[PDB]
């Protein structure tokens, strides 16, 4: 009911549709569109390739609760953390229980096989942002919170593969805000990565949360790691 949950909900939010466009469907809420389930397994369907079993019908809250079980089976199957989500807290719409559920399906499907250096995972994630970065002599990425918040972090990725993409010499580290908007506007233009973050609370905030940084860092690695090159989408 603070800032932690506001930003999660606003990037758990457009990662999730970032998926569902490719499935012909979007939430517009994320504290009631996964109740029944029936959206959970399409979001599953989609960032797995797999098709899932046959949803039930009925607007019942046994069926409710059979359907996303049938979603919790299928991701615990393909390895996502457990941490004790619940169907029930999930078809009452939970939005904590929620909210921790869609996290560990982003951590499992977008960030766990990242491999850089015989680094893997979050860790593995941050390896790359750093070597990215490396040669910035205004940005020390360091985490996925604070080393982010002038902006220039997001710039110096999308300058180091499309330099073309941003005027990176004008950008000014006391201009936080400027550059900020500059990247996601971007990488929404021209990288087809939708905003996740809110600039002006990634500027206000003392610690903005990490796994929503985390989650929007995930789909820069995505959009440059030259999988699109041989990956049909959906």
């Amino acid at each position: 009911a603070g800032h932690m949950e506001k930003q999660q909900r606003k990037t758990f939010t457009a990662w999730c549709n970032s998926h569902l466009r490719k499935a012909g469907t979007q939430i517009e809420n994320i504290e009631e569109d996964f109740r029944d389930g029936l959206k959970l397994m399409l979001l599953l369907e989609v960032i797995s390739g797999e098709r899932l079993a046959k949803p039930e019908r009925g607007k019942m809250r046994v069926h409710k609760i059979s359907n996303v079980n049938k979603a919790l089976d299928f991701i615990a199957s393909k390895g996502v953390k457990l941490v004790s989500i619940g169907a029930e807290e999930i078809v009452d719409g939970n939005v904590k229980m929620t909210l921790g559920m869609i996290w560990t399906i982003i951590l499992r499907f977008a960030i766990q096989d990242i491999s850089v250096e015989e680094t893997s995972a979050k860790e593995g994630l941050l390896l790359w942002c750093q070597r990215k970065t490396a040669p910035y002599k205004n940005v020390n990425i360091q985490n996925f919170h604070i080393s982010w918040k002038d902006g220039l972090g997001f710039c110096a990725l999308i300058h180091r593969h499309r330099p073309e993409l941003i005027d990176y010499g004008k950008l000014r580290k006391d201009d936080p805000l400027t550059n900020l908007n500059t990247a996601f506007d971007v990488a929404e233009k021209y990288l087809d990565i939708p905003k996740m973050l809110d600039a002006e609370d990634i500027v206000g905030t003392a610690r903005p949360d990490e796994k929503a940084i985390m989650t929007y860092v995930s789909s820069f690695y995505h959009a440059f790691s030259g999988a699109q090159e041989f990956l049909e989408p959906g």
